[PDB]
């Protein structure tokens, strides 16, 4: 008749969670992401480092439950744009999202189905509400690991697709040991 | 247009979510919880302290949206009883929730409408799993104050009633400075 409720540890410097299901994506896992795509390929041929890996705990996909994961996103730059995940719209654009930044120093970036975009900085404690509608990503902008936990209806499906062909309107960089929020270069849409 | 995403912050070591709504919870809000009624009576009379402070960023109740809060759970005891949350059912039943404990020590006590409990330890890091249809309260077993982050969806609502005349069938005691669950002695059904 009921599901069993149960605990997990996080650890909160390192963002692993024991006997979740780890997903690893390296840079070779995200052709056509990076602006500069040239400095894409040399980095992949000469070191191919792991950009994030996910550690997710998830019921089976039913309205009114929930799913969390830590993702533990490395620092790094292609070219001059750092390390991000790769984004996604919600699949049911009904599904809210609250992320919760445990170590390091990020921010995530948000788009609206037209390409209105939104820039949130994240440092430790602070908690991000994704509403229904924007497509999301967080962006490593330090030196050390950016680490953070997401809590997210179980329904809520991902549409990596679009993202994947489109890309974000905005990208972030760093030019001078500044970090900027500019225009993709890339968007015509 | 749109939903407008945002950013808080949450101060770990406190709780405090500043421009969250803060609600505080004293002794005297919880008459009749506690099994010592006479120790519930003394205190309150002699103290009447602050059992819980909330610090909450609500939604409006609609599908697929989520709330969040914090809670600071004071460290004291009525009688042999650590103080605890009021506690509930959701008022939709197949709504689950994730608890984040950020500081201190402590548990949460779950139960079904069979009345059948399970206790989880909590320390910094545990995540909880609530699934649908269990009621559900925190208790702080420590001598500080015992802090966590709860989201929960926007459309669950509360059931506080039901609790506030039948209490859970396990209560959790200090008897030889020794955390122990033990049956509600008040316990018929
Ligand atoms: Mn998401
Ligand atoms: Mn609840």
């Amino acid at each position: 008749m009921y599901k069993e409720p149960f605990g997990v540890k996080v650890d909160f410097e390192t963002g692993i969670i024991e006997g979740a299901k780890k997903s690893v994506r390296r840079l070779s896992d995200m052709e056509g992401y990076f602006v500069d795509e040239r400095a894409w390929k040399e980095l992949v041929e000469k070191e191919d480092p792991v950009v994030y890996e996910v550690y997710a705990v998830e019921q089976e996909e039913k309205e009114g439950d929930l799913n969390f994961a830590t993702t533990v996103l490395y620092p790094g730059k292609v070219g001059k744009e750092f390390f991000f995940t790769k984004g996604h719209f919600h699949a049911k654009l009904d599904r809210a999202e609250v992320y919760v930044a445990l170590k390091g120093k990020g921010g995530m970036l948000l788009q609206t189905p037209e390409g209105d975009a939104k820039w949130i900085s994240m440092e430790p404690g602070t908690v991000v509400y994704v509403p229904a509608d924007w497509a999301h990503r967080t962006v490593n902008i330090g030196d050390e690991p950016f680490i953070f936990l997401a809590i997210y209806p179980a329904d809520a499906g991902h549409d990596y697709g679009t993202i994947a062909e489109k890309g974000f309107s905005k990208i972030v960089i760093e030019e001078n040991g500044e970090v900027k929020v500019v225009d993709n270069p890339r968007w015509k849409k």
